[PDB]
């Protein structure tokens, strides 16, 4: 029932994500010199360094907000990919599966703790 436990749990999951080779295309903002039309397709860029910095600044109130930004990294990759078989998009799908598998208990524990707080 610890309402604050999600933050360190998210920090540890982000550390695992940064160790994953599949996260390399998503660690830093997409470079416009490499992908000149990126901002014609993607309105809201997101990357794992931005998520980590937002968490560390104390700018997430809940793990749901962090989850929304991580999911935006994956939806941006899906929207930008020229093919559903592209290398970077394929890496995004594996990384998304790994993230969803691990974030599930973080979200459940937070929501349960909050329900207990408001009982
Ligand atoms: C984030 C992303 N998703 C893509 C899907 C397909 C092709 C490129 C893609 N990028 C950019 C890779 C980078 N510039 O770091």
């Amino acid at each position: 029932y610890d309402i604050q436990a999600w933050k360190k749990q998210c920090e540890e999951l982000l550390n695992l994500i940064f160790q994953c080779e599949d996260s390399e295309p998503f660690r830093q903002p997409v470079d416009l010199l490499e992908y000149p039309d990126y901002r014609d397709i993607i309105d809201t860029p997101m990357d794992f360094a931005t998520v980590r910095e937002t968490l560390e600044a104390g700018n997430y109130e809940s793990p749901m907000e962090l989850c929304k930004d991580v999911r935006l990294i994956f939806s941006n990759s899906k929207a930008y990919t020229p093919s559903k078989r592209s290398r970077i998009y394929s890496m995004s799908l594996r990384l998304s599966a790994f993230f969803e598998e691990h974030i599930s208990s973080v979200l459940s524990d937070y929501k349960s703790a909050l329900r207990f707080h408001k009982r």
